[PDB]
């Protein structure tokens, strides 16, 4: 008495009436206190098949974020196509709280438990809760922040491996720390990782990626061209827009199980040029939004590196190469939304 069955979602949090910042503020007027207790329904000898590709969850995440995006960064100026609305943006206490998505009376939502599922195709262990857990809105290019990891191996997820314009998303088993910084230019910033961990990561990642194509060299290479958001690693601190350059972190061969990167510094540890923006492309709509210039202070943000988003270079030899991608903030919430999918209990 089960099957796939498209219902509106309502989210919960722990988010806290009294506290200013905007993810609190939204989430308190618009979700439900958590549970917060609710129990997995574990089943067995039953199978179902998941695309992670193809799920309406997603698009109800999206949206909200969205509307959550509305309220909380206002922009000074919100430029579409020759038509331009001006309005207060204040600046304004902004930190991502975990949201759990939950399925009203008469639907549930099935979890696969299979360490290794990749997204897609049958699920031989699955389960039954009311809520997800929690997930972190943070919307970010190229690296996905502050997401959960893979409890065994490293997961590569794609629509079409073949497809070299599908999105390929690598959930690490293994969080490599990134700490971006403003120190008290004003719009000038940098973030730091350390190579030895990075370098770890790329190797693994490296290998799954080997185990995925005939042993050809396996090449990582700055995002090719396009905008600002998406040939860089670009992400929200405290309110700020950060536009870190990735181009000494995804520089690198490894081919023949071995590991060889570039771009490091004494200490060991690889530096990102950063520039705060006040003009951005937005990903919510096609249209350009002006903020304001940045407040005063330190302004960092220390967070866990939990995945990548890639993309082949395919074309019609011995050579496969990777590059940075994102751009479609979807594809940040599929990577946190491959476990679930809504059934009717019917
Ligand atoms: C995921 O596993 C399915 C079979 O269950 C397979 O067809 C598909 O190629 C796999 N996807 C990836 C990207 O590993
Ligand atoms: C992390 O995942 C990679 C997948 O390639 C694996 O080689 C490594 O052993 C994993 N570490 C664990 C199991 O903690
Ligand atoms: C994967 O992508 C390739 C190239 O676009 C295509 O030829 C093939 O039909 C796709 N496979 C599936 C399962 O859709
Ligand atoms: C980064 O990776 C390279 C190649 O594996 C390694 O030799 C190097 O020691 C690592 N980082 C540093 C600076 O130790
Ligand atoms: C990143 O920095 C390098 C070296 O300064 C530069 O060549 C490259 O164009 C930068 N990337 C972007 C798109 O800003
Ligand atoms: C890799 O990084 C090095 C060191 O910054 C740089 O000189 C080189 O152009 C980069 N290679 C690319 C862009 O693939
Ligand atoms: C990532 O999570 C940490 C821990 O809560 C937080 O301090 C940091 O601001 C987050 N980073 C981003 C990009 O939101
Ligand atoms: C960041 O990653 C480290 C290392 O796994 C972990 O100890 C810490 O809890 C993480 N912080 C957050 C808020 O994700």
């Amino acid at each position: 008495v089960w099957k796939e069955a498209k219902t509106t979602l309502f989210c919960a949090s722990d988010a806290k009436a009294y506290e200013k910042e905007v993810h609190n503020v939204w989430a308190t007027h618009a979700c439900v206190p958590t549970d917060p207790n609710p129990q997995e329904m574990v089943l067995a000898n039953v199978t179902e098949n998941f695309n992670m590709w193809k799920n309406d969850m997603v698009e109800q995440m999206h949206e909200d974020i969205i509307s959550l995006w509305d309220e909380s960064l206002k922009p000074c100026v919100k430029l579409t196509g020759g038509s331009a609305i001006t309005q207060a943006c204040p600046k304004v206490s902004f930190d991502p709280i975990p949201l759990h998505y939950c399925a009203p009376a008469g639907f549930a939502i099935l979890k696969c438990n299979n360490k290794t599922f990749n997204g897609t195709g049958p699920c031989r262990n699955v389960s039954t809760v009311q809520c997800t857990h929690g997930i972190k809105p943070v919307v970010s290019t190229q690296l996905l922040l502050n997401g959960s990891l893979a409890e065994e191996e490293i997961i590569i997820r794609s629509e079409n491996l073949t497809n070299n314009a599908k999105t390929i998303i690598v959930h690490l088993n293994e969080s490599v720390n990134i700490v971006c910084t403003r120190p008290n230019n004003i719009r000038q910033a940098h973030c730091n990782i350390n190579e030895s961990k990075w370098n770890n990561t790329l190797q693994k990642v490296g290998e799954e990626l080997a185990k995925h194509f005939p042993s050809k060299t396996i090449k990582f290479e700055p995002s090719s061209g396009g905008d600002l958001e998406i040939t860089t690693h670009s992400f929200n601190c405290r309110g700020e827009f950060f536009y870190c350059n990735t181009s000494d972190l995804f520089n690198g061969t490894y081919r023949n199980g071995t590991y060889n990167h570039t771009g490091r510094s004494s200490n060991g540890t690889i530096t990102l040029q950063c520039k705060i923006k006040q003009i951005i492309n937005m990903w919510q709509e096609v249209g350009r939004a002006i903020y304001a210039p940045p407040i005063e202070g330190e302004i960092t943000c220390n967070s866990n590196i939990t995945g990548l988003l890639l993309l082949r270079d395919g074309g019609q030899n011995d050579t496969e190469t990777f590059r940075p991608g994102g751009g479609d903030m979807r594809d940040n919430w599929r990577s946190e939304l491959y476990k679930y999918k809504v059934v009717e209990i019917k």
